[PDB]
RNA sequence: GGGCGUUAAGUUGCAGGGUAUAGACCCGAAACCCGGUGAUCUAGCCAUGGGCAGGUUGAAGGUUGGGUAACACUAACUGGAGGACCGAACCGACUAAUGUCGAAAAAUUAGCGGAUGACUUGUGGCUGGGGGUGAAAGGCCAAUCAAACCGGGAGAUAGCUGGUUCUCCCCGAAAGCUAUUUAGGUAGCGCCUCGUGAAUUCAUCUCCGGGGGUAGAGCACUGUUUCGGCAAGGGGGUCAUCCCGACUUACCAACCCGAUGCAAACUGCGAAUACCGGAGAAUGUUAUCACGGGAGACACACGGCGGGUGCUAACGUCCGUCGUGAAGAGGGAAACAACCCAGACCGCCAGCUAAGGUCCCAAAGUCAUGGUUAAGUGGGAAACGAUGUGGGAAGGCCCAGACAGCCAGGAUGUUGGCUUAGAAGCAGCCAUCAUUUAAAGAAAGCGUAAUAGCUCACUGGUCGAGUCGGCCUGCGCGGAAGA
RNA sequence: ACACAGGUGGUCAGGUAGAGAAUACCAAGGCGCUUGAGAGAACUCGGGUGAAGGAACUAGGCAAAAUGGUGCCGUAACUUC
RNA sequence: GUUUAUUAAAAACACAGCACUGUGCAAACACGAAAGUGGACGUAUACGGUGUGACGCCUGCCCGGUGCCGGGAGGUUAAU
RNA sequence: AAUUCCUUGUCGGGUAAGUUCCGACCUGCACGAAUGGCGUAAUGAUGGCCAGGCUGUCUCCACCCGAGACUCAGUGAAAUUGAACUCGCUGUGAAGAUGCAGUGUACCCGCGGCAAGACGGAAAGACCCCGUGAACCUUUACUAUAGCUUGACACUGAACA
RNA sequence: UCCUCCUAAAGAGUAACGGAGGAGCACGAAGGUUGGCUAAUCCUGGUCGGACAUCAGGAGGUUAGUGCAAUGGCAUAAGCCAGCUUGACUGCGAGCGUGACGGCGCGAGCAGGUGCGAAAGCAGGUCAUAGUGAUCCGGUGGUUCUGAAUGGAAGGGCCAUCGCUCAACGGAUAAAAGGUACUCCGGGGAUAACAGGCUGAUACCGCCCAAGAGUUCAUAUCGACGGCGGUGUUUGGCACCUCGAUGUCGGCUCAUCACAUCCUGGGGCUGAAGUAGGUCCCAAGGGUAUGGCUGUUCGCCAUUUAAAGUGGUACGCGAGCUGGGUUUAGAACGUCGUGAGACAGUUCGGUCCCUAUCUGCCGUGGGCGCUGGAGAACUGAGGGGGGCUGCUCCUAGUACGAGAGGACCGGAGUGGACGCAUCACUGGUGUUCGGGUUGUCAUGCCAAUGGCACUGCCCGGUAGCUAAAUGCGGAAGAGAUAAG
RNA sequence: CGACGACGUUGAUAGGCCGGGUGUGUAAGCGCAGCGAUGCGUUGAGCUAACCGGUACUAAUGAACCGUGAGGCUUAACCU
RNA sequence: UGCCUGGCGGCCGUAGCGCGGUGGUCCCACCUGACCCCAUGCCGAACUCAGAAGUGAAACGCCGUAGCGCCGAUGGUAGUGUGGGGUCUCCCCAUGCGAGAGUAGGGAACUGCCAGGCAU
RNA sequence: GGCCGCAAGGUUAAAACUCAAAUGAAUUGACGGGGGCCCGCACAAGCGGUGGAGCAUGUGGUUUAAUUCGAUGCAACGCGA
RNA sequence: CUUACCACUUUGUGAUUCAUGACUGGGGUGAAGUCGUAACAAGGUAACCGUAGGGGAACCUGCGGUUGGAUCACCUCCU
RNA sequence: GCCCGGAUAGCUCAGUCGGUAGAGCAGGGGAUUGAAAAUCCCCGUGUCCUCGGUUCGAUUCCGAGUCCGGGCACCA
RNA sequence: AUGUUC
């Protein structure tokens, strides 16, 4: 329930059920709900702002529609471990979903550059000068 | 000196208890090993005969004719290969329904795959149990297969369930310790019973001799803890470089000092109770101890008290002590082993009581006296809330008039010089009755920026006689929602 | 185990339509499957039909429906021709 | 194509192809206490085992470990 | 992906909506080259997904035809079964009551039918644990052993260097 | 296995997978004896030398040390330092403590032979408790022992002593790992999974204090740090029932109950202008979606609805149905393992039985009763069924509002779903009516018919039954209340 | 299945019959045209299940059986 | 017989510190010297010996002094055996036992044998 | 895209897009870790030094209020001074 | 009234073309960056052509081919 | 919720058994070069994590905290 | 001997 410093995740917003595992088991499986259901609004939840912009912008498999953080923690067989668990992927998405890429500065040329480019400008010009038809005045 | 003996009479039957070896209280395995019967189902193989309706595609090749130096190549006709196609018999078993004490220990109905083959089938033969066979599933080997069937070892073994058969009488436990490839068995001991022997032996109570370190308490000690003083040393720098700063020596700060607490692994103190002795009376079917025969038992549960663990959860678990149940009926707690009373030898159509009860179901008080409760509280729950209602002690205000009503004044410097573009009697830190009378602020809730104002605090007038809160308290109410 | 919807090798194998030992109706031949008689309810079993819609049922188009023959035209990607 | 008769018919087994490797024929190997028989009246273009499983493109590095093959110098070592 | 936990990864397609499907990305928990890698026309009672058609599979079932079912006559079983004069509820209780306590209802008795209960019937639970139980199977567990293998001795001798 | 403290309830003992530590040794001096001595740590000065070296004095009081853990001790010291020495002896041992036993432990004194001391005296190990091993099998030395005819001897015995992390430490063998989902047998609810139960840590719900947010204002709403409960819905805990069987996810069909109410119905406060909300009381009468994905409860998504409630009922219901999942035996992929195999990791495939006796319930009768007998119609105790609601319109662009927007209250009409009833319509069915038609057999033959082929395949279709077809119902009203 | 409703010759209870309806859809035979398949006339005929209105033609027969004979006792309002 | 001192015991903080004073005929104490018995893990510091000059300074002993330490009642409280009760993770009643700390207060020790000196 | 190939690939054979060049021969030069001659304290042969220490001096740097400005490779660094 | 013809239209299956698509392979340009030096002299291993293999890249190596590669008698005679 | 190996100059690490600071890289300053490389010389680095017990001494010994990969958290 | 780049 907590990412960072100032950034706390207010657990008033965590709704977690407990539904049936899927898979092996027996007849432990089949009868004890294991498997936590973590559900966590976003657009009402009271997570800072640029979270929620940012959450609900971007397009993950855990956020649905109407702007829930769904998670199906069954990889784990006792529910303290699967609430462990999922609190754990919601910290991680949260974190992943919250970290922005850093702006990239886009660089100019570089004065070596541009004095080797006025060089090679005069290089040219200064052959060119001396190139082509010659004047005169005598005939 | 010490260990073992030294005094006693054994022995032979008979009956009985126990042990030991024999299956040894009975029934009950999974299996193991022998010696044999099985390939008339099935897996494979061998030999010899059978079966595969009908309809499709149409290869190689062959002929012919081109085309080639010759091939090559190509066209037509031909021919009929194929674990080829469609499909009946035949073989099999993919899907579904039915059937599941069926018609059938696996089928039937509708569909389905192969259907000239690595096919199918008839007759007969061969392969055999740790062996056969296996297009490999651990499949099949006579409805039986991770080692067939029959017989024998064999009544295997079973620390495991189940059962144990007529009657009466006396005594009557344990579910603990120790040890265990040991925990659900066993052995010794503790506990039970039957004999033998031995002492005031043992028990109860009283007095006397005792030692504790628990409850309690305490902080001399080990840790811990809060303050305040004492505080030098650490301390930022505004200690200025080698020397340092009366300021920072506010912070920290050991100890000390004074107090405040806390502890199972702390004790400068220290009980009750138990326990060990000594002595004595009374009582107790000698209940004590030693030896000998026979055991059972070593899965205990609850309740009270002291505790560990748990969450001061569990009808939880682990201990100590006691009791009960187990192994104890009866009365009571509606029913309810373990809670309360009480320990049933048999009979009685007798009586007194215990716990519990007395209006009716249901035997007994609509008992007596004095109170409380108004909620079915009694007859489920806490924090907390409340002019519910008894009782107490005390305090405040009161016939110089008490508290509440009542028409009603309560204010000019008080926008106060005052972040003053307001915090105006009532959004500013600051104060600022500071005159007037009995009273009245440089004032609370409102337009609150306040004038425009409201009430308001306070005095007076009537009314007149109780009133104000606060505490202890007893019984109550709300908090109090479940299939 | 039964007078058991099972299994059992070989031969013969007619007419009409059909390619045909499939199939449908028949001949020679054989049998009516060893309790019946009523009633015409749920419900089950084997079936027929269905408005409108068409997989919305569902694990899944299981089932059921559907297509289905001969002759002729045509027949794509892909390919080991 | 085959399979769990009697709940699995498949991606499982087989399969033609591929490779390794043993085997010189009294073959290897197997069933046999042995004789013998299969291999096979076969002879390395053949047999047995192993793995993969048509066809096309292919099949990379490690010999340290375990195994197999080769060595015999040395060490250790049995009966005697 | 028959391998992928996170996971329903992300993107694109498909759908109105697609955890499956198809095509890619690679961050391959844990593909990978004859215990084969990749692809592949054909084949497949093979697995996943889609569309056309088709329909009672379905909203939503309705009717009908037969065989049972039901009544009559004949024959006539079975599983099970302590006894029975065999109610509901709340509670108690070896802790989910026909039987106890309290209470309410219910004339005796059949026939058709349903199946919630009788912890219904069937199978001394195939799950789990225990047994100083068993079987098979694996292996660099222990102990052996068949077989394969070395050497000495024997059958086995001679001459020579 | 052993030692120490505590738990341990003031004799001893006393358990737990309770809380804390340690040992598997060391030393011929770290023992004996005689003699002697007394700290740690602060303060003051002193070459280096100081935070802390040895140096001197004061304070202190054992707060040091005891070879090693803890406890009990220790000043007469058991601590520290010196000289001599080996009593770290040999044979015994009254008594006693502790053990079930095996054993363990203390021991005054006696005989011998010693050391120390002047001597009384002390000394058979250390201040104590840890530092360990049963028997068997053997080894080596010694020996008044035995010595298979006799003498030897081998061997055996007694004494001394050696070899066992036999540490699973009372030590099963000198010698020891695994899978079984191919499993089997004996048992257990003594002991697990589901369910039930006890509890409620967890979960859910409510309440208390409430700083603060809320343009100011704690409470329109929310509520920090904290606190008190309730429910028995999750995850748990425990192992009470069931292991001579209580079938488990989901789905379908059928519901039933609670209210902690999703809609409808009635209210309060509102930061409620109106519509619309928010929150909190009352309220269970009724209603509470179809689909895509996944086996899914759950969830996302599309689209509705007035609402798409939360929960109990063996997380209802399999002697009602399915079997996709979980769980058999087949097979494979990734991974682990050398291998058998294993994986709450996937993936393809995989037998779901029962004839209802009782209770219950849905219907339906027989007997008898109710008092002469009989046929009718009823009163009505009591019980059951039903109770849902949208949109549009008028009220009215009215109230309100700046305008957008937009009422309450009260009427009307048409719907949705549900239920009852019926067949007049629309239809379905209608194998019992009529016709068409394929093949074939027969009626001698043409014609006409009949049989059989699912009713042969079809086209129609009467009555009846029916829904999709139509009609009707939810009331209005009254009484007594809920909150208010 | 019991049951419930109707009727049992003074009868429409069922079956049948007549008529009607409804449905199917122009029967067979005959005649005509056509070589024939077929078409046309009779001919909206024929058949018509449960429906409707009637009609004793058949079957619902006289009977027999069960149920009987004034209804307990005691108290109370009256003629007695 | 009384004072003082020495040695050895009783008891082991009422019995000890701290402050203040007193002793020197005797005893004790320091002290002289270390030549000798003897010792210094170096040193007559310690021991030891031979001595007595001086000293009561320390130390020792004696008398006041509570400043401290220490002892410490009566009551009450905690605790508890036993038997009941409860509002039962803790209390109450009856009865029995009765703390710890604190309070008033106490408290500047008492005592035995022998030896010596002094005074009787 | 076609035809061919088993395969690697071959063959037939474009366009979008950009750039004002891309090229061939030939001259002069520069360069070669190309050749051939030839030379200079270039190497070799030697002698003595610098880098090592202190100092003077000048720069680079850092600092300052400024540390004035300029050279900054041989060809600046006891340089203009 | 009906018979053949044929528009429009609806099927089913192709063909071609156009636009479009996650992701991808190369190309060109810019080029301020990184890693190397392959090429140009004997470019320091001559280069290049074909082909095959490998590598991060220029490229490297193998086989064959071309010169569009620079000196080419470095212990010698008398022949 | 722990547990296996772990916390070391500026960095990759070594390394012992109470009395360790060792290697390598790098870096700086030179040497060369026209200059950057590449090379050739010279130079020095930590108290062995915040710690908390022990010992006369802590990196070598036992426990909180960074948690490195992880290992397990399975059975019906 | 190899021995890069402005
Ligand atoms: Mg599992
Ligand atoms: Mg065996
Ligand atoms: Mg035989
Ligand atoms: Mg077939
Ligand atoms: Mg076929
Ligand atoms: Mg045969
Ligand atoms: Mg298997
Ligand atoms: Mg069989
Ligand atoms: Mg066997
Ligand atoms: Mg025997
Ligand atoms: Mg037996
Ligand atoms: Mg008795
Ligand atoms: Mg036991
Ligand atoms: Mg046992
Ligand atoms: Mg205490
Ligand atoms: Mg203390
Ligand atoms: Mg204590
Ligand atoms: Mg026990
Ligand atoms: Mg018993
Ligand atoms: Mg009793
Ligand atoms: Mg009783
Ligand atoms: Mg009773
Ligand atoms: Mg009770
Ligand atoms: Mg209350
Ligand atoms: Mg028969
Ligand atoms: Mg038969
Ligand atoms: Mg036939
Ligand atoms: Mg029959
Ligand atoms: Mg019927
Ligand atoms: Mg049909
Ligand atoms: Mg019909
Ligand atoms: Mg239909
Ligand atoms: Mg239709
Ligand atoms: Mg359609
Ligand atoms: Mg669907
Ligand atoms: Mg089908
Ligand atoms: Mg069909
Ligand atoms: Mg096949
Ligand atoms: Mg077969
Ligand atoms: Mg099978
Ligand atoms: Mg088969
Ligand atoms: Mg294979
Ligand atoms: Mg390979
Ligand atoms: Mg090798
Ligand atoms: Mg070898
Ligand atoms: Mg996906
Ligand atoms: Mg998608
Ligand atoms: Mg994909
Ligand atoms: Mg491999
Ligand atoms: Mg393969
Ligand atoms: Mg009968
Ligand atoms: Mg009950
Ligand atoms: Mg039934
Ligand atoms: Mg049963
Ligand atoms: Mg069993
Ligand atoms: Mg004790
Ligand atoms: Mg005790
Ligand atoms: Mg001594
Ligand atoms: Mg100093
Ligand atoms: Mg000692
Ligand atoms: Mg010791
Ligand atoms: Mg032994
Ligand atoms: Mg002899
Ligand atoms: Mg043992
Ligand atoms: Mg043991
Ligand atoms: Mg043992
Ligand atoms: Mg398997
Ligand atoms: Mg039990
Ligand atoms: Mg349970
Ligand atoms: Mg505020
Ligand atoms: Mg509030
Ligand atoms: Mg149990
Ligand atoms: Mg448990
Ligand atoms: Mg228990
Ligand atoms: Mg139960
Ligand atoms: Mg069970
Ligand atoms: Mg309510
Ligand atoms: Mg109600
Ligand atoms: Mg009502
Ligand atoms: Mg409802
Ligand atoms: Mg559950
Ligand atoms: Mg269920
Ligand atoms: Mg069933
Ligand atoms: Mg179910
Ligand atoms: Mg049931
Ligand atoms: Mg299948
Ligand atoms: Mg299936
Ligand atoms: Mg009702
Ligand atoms: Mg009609
Ligand atoms: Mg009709
Ligand atoms: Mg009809
Ligand atoms: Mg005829
Ligand atoms: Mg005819
Ligand atoms: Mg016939
Ligand atoms: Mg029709
Ligand atoms: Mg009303
Ligand atoms: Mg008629
Ligand atoms: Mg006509
Ligand atoms: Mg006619
Ligand atoms: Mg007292
Ligand atoms: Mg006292
Ligand atoms: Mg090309
Ligand atoms: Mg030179
Ligand atoms: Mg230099
Ligand atoms: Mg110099
Ligand atoms: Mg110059
Ligand atoms: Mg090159
Ligand atoms: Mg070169
Ligand atoms: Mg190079
Ligand atoms: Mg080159
Ligand atoms: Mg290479
Ligand atoms: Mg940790
Ligand atoms: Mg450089
Ligand atoms: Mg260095
Ligand atoms: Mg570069
Ligand atoms: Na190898």
């Amino acid at each position: 329930i907590v990412i960072s410093r100032h950034v706390a995740i207010p657990d008033g917003e965590l709704e977690i059920t407990a539904i049936r595992a899927q898979g092996a088991g027996g007849q432990h499986v089949n009868k004890t709900s294991t498997a936590i259901h973590l559900r966590f609004d976003i657009r009402a939840s009271s997570l800072p702002e640029y979270y929620k912009e940012r959450l609900l912008a971007a397009s993950h498999h855990l956020i649905s529609s109407d702007g829930v953080i769904v998670i199906k923690a069954q990889e784990y067989r006792s529910q303290e471990l699967n609430r462990e668990a999922a609190l754990a992927r919601l910290v991680a998405m949260i974190k992943e979903l919250t970290t922005e890429k850093k702006a990239r500065r886009p660089t100019r040329p570089t004065r070596a550059s541009k004095e080797r480019r006025l060089a090679s400008k005069a290089q040219k010009s200064s052959v060119k000068a001396m190139r082509g038809k010659v004047r005169s005045g005598r005939e």
